[PDB]
Order: C-alpha cells, then sequence, then structure tokens
C-alpha cells in the first residue's frame, strides 16, 4: 500500500516504500 507497506494487507511490515516496493522480503507496498 504504498507509500505505506503491508504484508497481507495489515500494519505489520511498519515501514513506508518510495521506490515501488517494501524495504523487507515478503510485504507488498
Amino acid at each position: 500500500s504504498w507509500p505505506i507497506c503491508k504484508r497481507n494487507g495489515l500494519p505489520v511490515c511498519g515501514e513506508t516504500c518510495t521506490l515501488g516496493t517494501c524495504s523487507t522480503q515478503g510485504c507488498t507496498c
């Protein structure tokens, strides 16, 4: 959910991607 990041559609990643991709491996903006 760019900018916000979400794995299964929930606030679990706790991060904000600014390049169209979460900093982690498994989450989806």
